[PDB]
């Protein structure tokens, strides 16, 4: 693997390889002894747009591997208004570092960068169209907590129309077997039809549901995403929507599923669900570190 | 010690333990050989409010111990306006790191955080009510330079009414023996009465003084704090105040005391005092590193 | 060498020493094995003004040497409006760190700092009058790519009147032998006369040229700098200027010279020159790391 630009670039087997590697990274972390796997290696964080979350996780992952990190987070005026084009910055930075995590608004930005970069490019959103690492950690969470990915019944709740990370996860799962999908959302925010077509073609068993109550307790994974306010300018109607799709304790009690949420969690899930056994989004967050560790390590070693 | 939230949580003995540990850290630094005490450990700097000073010192302390540091300084809009509540951020970050230094405006913020954190919380101001580490380094300075803390005559000059760090130091000293306190300030900015009550109860010998000249040369330590402009909107009157309480060379010459100042120094002390023997605030600054080292180390090791 | 404040402070021999040291650093980098030369040492980046470029390179250099880095980039209001004077910050930071890279707008800022600093000061622009490290890496590039510095024919294109880095390089080269200089620029932006005097005095063979076509193919090095818009408010005339001095592929083909550019490259050089053999500015960028490594190492070791 030369770069990690989009989930579209890797198959089931290669995904499972990355997951195995992540399980190993997790054990290493459990060791509490200093790891030197990437000692002497430098990760360059290159963000034209902000993402404290993305930066922290990758920075943690790299440092857990004994590696170093240089950071470049503002380029909305630090070089985009300073003149330097993307391809110039990439070239300068691939000369400094050993690997780059890039978050750039322009479409195909990460792909172009990989073309001019002498080091591996990791795409952390362009500007948030394809986020492979988020999708990999989601899959990792499922494997860890459920045992394996094939044969799961997963339900997605929230804005399925603009949920980029849902989109990415949905596609990735279509590469697996016997996966039943449930798409719960406001009628206004249903999964993009083109995707629906992809699922139908791949002959995936799926359902579009209007309500959370339309779900039986056969679902193995509840993956909840955000429903932003920009979708309902009227505070009154927005109350309605939030109320209908907010995950609450009473609805969770005695359920089989685990609950996943890419974070941050704002309104989607009540605070008194956090302490329920099925709540796993914070554990999910942690899993993000071992899989980013595997990703970092793999890209370094695959290319030298 | 699980966390370090407030000086109110530790007694004389435990303070002295921390100080001994700091003396050891200082020797280690004097060695100029790479220290690995916290190799493989990650410190997370979590500030909703800015504090370049706080961040640098802790970051230096952690790195001197061979440890790593991840930084999160803006949360006034990076997650407070991004939606994520404090308790969520703490949970995500305690999953990434091994220890956290937190500076959050809300009262009892650090305490709440420690409740949701799986790792030790260090309170670097909430929003600047209790700063244990500053108070510990102040005490360390006194022990190092004076020999011991008991039996000192210390005078505080400046705004004693809003001097949070004076407040914290004053309380901590009340735990020691034979400590005589002198409180020099504008009548408008005298030490809060409730504190005065605490001192009277603890039967501490203390004096409220109007002028610097009311001090004899029996004082062992001169601890000076800031008198902000917000206290005297009239530039004319503010001239008067500054002039009356500014420490000047001629007043310092031949004095027994050392001069402590938490920094930054703006108007409180003339520049031509810096080079006088009794000037110790810059040495005080350095001492901040060894005691933060001890603090970091202790909290890691006490909890694993 | 106690500090590195200005090129005016070091002679040919000492420059060559630093260059040799840089060649060694470059080999070490080529090794791809973790270097520990500055393990346990802390570099403090102190910028009152912004310079993502400067910071990254030095930070990379220090980390390549196994060292650590603390960063302080905003002081336009973080301590300049927070009260603390430069000399105070320097003293606090020289207590924390082992070496400082300083970028401060005020003239003679770096020099003053070195006076109050207990650790070596590296001047990264004050506010951009003397940048020794840029000038050292430029010289390094020439030695590496040309073989040696003496006897080269170098042409400078762009704004020669406000090109601080050209000024610095020109002076440094005057310390070498048989160096022929060609100064290509708009008549409005010719090399400052006082410098011309220095060259005449040192009896350097040089020419002031109006056009790129006035250059023969005997030039060994083409060093191009920026011509900002502030020099030609009329977009119309600015078109003219840019067009006349922009380096283009057809002009470069079959040329003997290498092309150097301190970066960032905005308008000065066409993108389809990048891939021509004579294009070396990105390699030049990389060379910046080994020479900053040598600089960092030398200053640490010369002072302990
Ligand atoms: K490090």
């Amino acid at each position: 693997m030369k770069h990690l630009i989009s989930m579209k670039d890797i198959g089931k087997e290669e995904i499972l390889e990355i997951l195995d590697e992540a399980r190993k990274m997790e054990e290493l972390l459990n060791t509490k002894r200093p790891l030197k796997l990437l000692e002497g290696k430098i990760l360059a964080t290159v963000f034209y747009e902000p993402s404290t979350r993305t930066r922290l996780s990758f920075e943690t992952a790299m440092k857990r591997l004994g590696g170093e990190v240089i950071t470049m987070t503002d380029l909305k005026s630090s070089s985009v208004a300073k003149g330097e084009s993307l391809i110039d910055t990439i070239r300068v930075i691939s000369g400094y570092a050993d690997i780059i995590v890039l978050r750039h608004p322009s479409e195909g930005a990460a792909r172009l960068a990989s073309e001019y970069s002498q080091v591996p490019i990791i795409n952390a959103g362009d500007g948030s169209n394809q986020h492979p690492t988020q999708t990999l950690l989601d899959l990792y969470t499922i494997m860890r907590e459920i045992g394996r990915i094939d044969g799961i019944k997963i339900a997605f709740v929230g804005d399925l129309k603009y949920g980029r990370t849902v989109h990415s996860l949905v596609y990735a799962l279509s590469l697996f077997e016997n996966v039943e999908m449930y798409f719960v959302s406001p009628k206004e925010l249903r999964l993009p039809k083109d995707i629906i077509e992809d699922l139908k073609a791949k002959n995936i068993k799926f359902y579009e549901k209007e309500s959370l109550d339309d779900l039986d307790d056969d679902i193995d994974v509840l993956y909840v995403t955000r429903i932003q306010k920009e979708r309902f300018p009227d505070p009154n109607e927005y109350e309605k929507v939030k109320g209908s799709y907010k995950i609450k304790r009473e609805y969770v009690e005695g359920k089989k599923f685990i609950i996943m949420h890419p974070l941050p969690r704002v309104d989607e899930i009540d605070y008194d669900v956090d302490d329920l056994p099925q709540a796993k989004y914070f554990k999910q967050s942690f899993y993000g570190i071992p899989v980013r560790m595997a990703i970092l390590k793999k890209l370094i070693e695959d290319n030298e």
